[PDB]
């Protein structure tokens, strides 16, 4: 290690800790909750319509209701992902617009990737871990909702055979947010400075964590091609919810998002 990298080590440090605070699920719990390391920590399946209702005891009609859940937890998300964001050196210092454009592009784009470590194949975590809805159910769900998930999972199976850890993570969705190129962006100078800071800092902590990876770094950078469909496909359907659905709300926090 030499006095440049010796700073890529240090900011890979910095931001890991902010992941950690701010983020209550991370993905080392997410996997020891779902491969068995458990006995304490072991969460009830729902599989079909009776499963949900006696889960639903232990964490309208079903489909509505299980779409207002996942409003509910992206708002939580955007709050945890716009803590992170403040931690990311130089970033509260961008025109607050910028900030504020920033993370309107960043957000879906971050849940997704984070989403994903929740995930395996057949299922994902609900409830902070207390719960786990299967595929299987989701796609069974009255249309156009049994269409809403699958996106994901294809893109969370893929991504997670990169076998990322968190301190992976942590660089790798802050530079994300810190994307030059995002629509109505005021000053992109200030932006690609801080983003070639982290691209550097990940680069460093990819090749130190993964050896024998070869072109992780490389093969993660495309990875951001599928979070873009991912989002522009979610945008489409949400579309279709709006006008057959008129008697159902959503967040405004969300909405002020999707107005891209
Ligand atoms: C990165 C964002 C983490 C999202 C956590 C969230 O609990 C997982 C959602 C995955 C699929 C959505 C299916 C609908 C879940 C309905 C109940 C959600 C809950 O109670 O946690």
């Amino acid at each position: 290690l030499n006095p440049e990298s010796a700073d890529l080590r240090a900011l890979a440090k910095h931001l890991y800790d902010s992941y950690i605070k701010s983020f209550p699920l991370t993905k080392a719990k997410a996997r020891a909750i779902l491969t068995g390391k458990t006995t304490d920590k072991s969460p009830f399946v729902i599989y079909d319509m009776n499963s949900l209702m006696m889960g639903e005891d232990k964490i309208k009609e079903v489909a509505i209701r299980i779409f207002q859940g996942c409003q509910f937890r992206s708002v939580e998300a955007v709050q945890e992902i716009t803590e992170y964001a403040k931690s990311i050196p130089g970033f509260v210092n961008l025109d607050l617009n910028d900030q504020v454009t920033l993370l309107k592009y960043g957000v879906h784009e971050i849940i997704y990737t984070m989403l994903a470590s929740l995930m395996n194949k057949d299922g994902v975590l609900i409830s902070e871990g207390q719960g786990f809805m299967t595929r299987e159910f989701l796609k069974s769900l009255r249309k156009p909702f049994g269409d809403f998930m699958e996106p994901k999972f294809e893109f969370a199976v893929k991504f997670n055979a990169l076998e990322l850890d968190d301190s992976d993570l942590a660089i790798f969705i802050a530079v994300i947010i810190l994307s030059g190129d995002r629509p109505g962006l005021l000053n992109v100078k200030p932006i690609e400075d801080i983003q070639d800071n982290l691209l550097q800092a990940l680069e460093l902590q990819l090749k130190l964590n993964h050896p024998e990876s070869s072109q992780l770094f490389a093969k993660l950078l495309q990875k951001m091609t599928d979070l873009r469909q991912i989002v522009t496909e979610h945008v489409q359907l949400l579309q279709v919810i709006k006008k057959t659905e008129t008697d159902m709300s959503l967040h405004p926090l969300l909405q002020e998002i999707y107005k891209d």
